[PDB]
């Protein structure tokens, strides 16, 4: 029963306003749902003629003059103030750069038409004509930020933060002036989070979850092109300016150098995958290559959480799609993410001979991989067995799975939710699992039925 239409919005950035949600990316890619599910498209390119931000170029000639470009801006995040109005923060730069802006644009209406509000942050100076970087020393790109990917947020207080970065000096946090959106003065560049020394890591987003009262840290690490194996990561903390911590105790403050390195630390949520047997590429099969630079939503309503984030797809190169998917909080706190895409979905208790049987079996591992991971197949037996391509035992407690899989000459214990999904290629609703390691590894199910 549940259909879809997805947008092309890179980057997403999720605001609910009145009963509709909207996104913003990349591009001014900007896409609306009431539902989730079905998304219309409202812009798509930062043409001159476009109504979001209207002559882009001569409206927002500071920031856009500062990284010498023109008709486009990076992964804008639209936030509502305490004077009710729309404010846009968004990047200015050029591919394989640090000479970049982070800007504020403004508006009335959620649509737009956006004006310029403020020029917030700056990387990429060149001292002898731009003089010193934000901290007031010379700009080392090992050291600073790159000015992109805002990420603002409330804290459970009312003060108001910006987290920012990409690849080169890291991921830092501002605080911002709740009443005028502007950094407070006297932080430089602000606190840095995670990263350094031209680490691949970018788009971080900070959610508070009340559920839990933590802030969670979500990056993308990693290339976001076809070969980059670009795969989101999690972190928490009780502060939202950190430190943030990931599910094995590991601080990410410790968290720079190498792709390999990096890739130590974190929960990976989900890296690439398909759920073919058969082949790596399937048209007819679900899969995604490259997920990442997500935003995340809580619900009060109803009490869900979502990701919204883009992807590419096996054997598709380029092309990408908003997807949106459910978020769960396991036993522990941690965040698993549901397989498939949203299709209005409540978990609930299963009996058991609704979890008993067969399953596609996917591990995301924790490595920077652009390898598409395929499911092997195991069964979850009636005694509590783990039988199959792995061997283990797994019990629950109302939604609360835990899976004890035997992993080498060890057992791993991973924990997280059992649910009914809708099946996004097979079309028709089946039990699935989502779980978690403490060492930062997650495992899908998919009940073959
Ligand atoms: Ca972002």
């Amino acid at each position: 029963q549940p259909t879809f239409r997805w947008a092309v919005v890179h980057d997403p950035s999720i605001i609910k306003v009145g009963n509709m949600y909207y996104v913003f990316g990349t591009h001014l890619q900007v896409a609306k749902s009431k539902d989730l599910m079905h998304w219309e498209q409202i812009n798509t390119s930062a043409h001159d003629k476009n109504p979001i931000i209207p002559n882009i170029n001569e409206e927002l000639k500071e920031t856009l003059s500062w990284a010498r470009t023109r008709n486009d801006i990076w992964a804008p995040q639209v936030i509502q103030l305490s004077d009710g109005r729309y404010y846009m923060y968004y990047c200015a730069s050029t591919f394989g750069s640090p000479r970049s802006a982070i800007g504020i644009a403004v508006s009335d209406d959620i649509e737009g038409p956006y004006k310029h509000y403020a020029v917030i942050v700056k990387s990429g100076q060149v001292y002898s004509v731009d003089g010193p970087s934000e901290d007031g020393t010379p700009y080392d790109s090992r050291k600073h930020p790159n000015a992109l990917d805002p990420g603002v947020f409330y804290d459970k207080e009312g003060n108001l933060w910006m987290v920012y970065g990409s690849w080169f000096g890291g991921i830092y946090i501002l605080k911002l002036d709740p009443n005028t959106g502007l950094p407070l003065p006297g932080q430089g560049y602000g606190k840095r989070l995670v990263g350094g020394n031209h680490s691949s890591m970018e788009g971080p987003y900070i959610l508070y979850s009340p559920d839990t009262d933590y802030y969670y840290l979500f990056l993308s690490f990693g290339g976001l092109d076809y070969r980059g194996g670009y795969n989101i990561r999690v972190a928490r903390s009780k502060n939202p300016n950190g430190p943030y911590y990931d599910p094995e105790g590991k601080s990410m403050e410790n968290c720079m150098g190498s792709k390999t390195v990096i890739s130590n630390y974190g929960a990976k949520l989900v890296g690439n995958f398909i759920l073919s047997e058969s082949n790596t590429i399937d048209f007819k099969a679900f899969g995604y290559v490259s997920p990442g630079h997500n935003s995340a939503y809580y619900d009060p309503e109803t009490g869900k959480y979502f990701i919204f984030f883009h992807t590419r797809f096996p054997g598709r190169g380029e092309t990408y799609q908003l997807r949106v998917h459910q978020l769960f909080l396991n036993e522990d706190g941690w965040f698993v993410m549901a397989p498939f895409p949203y299709g209005g979905e409540t978990v609930s208790k299963l009996p058991n001979e609704e979890i008993v049987g067969e399953y596609q079996f996917i591990n995301h591992g924790k490595e920077i991989t652009d390898k598409i991971k395929q499911p092997v197949r195991i069964k979850l037996n009636s005694d509590g067995s783990i039988t199959g391509a792995v061997e283990g035992r797994w019990e629950r407690k109302e939604h609360y799975i835990t899976l004890k899989i035997i992993e080498g000459n060890t057992t791993v214990i991973y924990k997280g939710v059992l649910l009914k999904q809708w099946h996004y290629s097979e079309k028709k609703w089946v039990t699935v699992f989502t779980a978690l390691s403490n060492q930062g590894v997650s495992v899908w199910g998919i009940r073959v039925e």
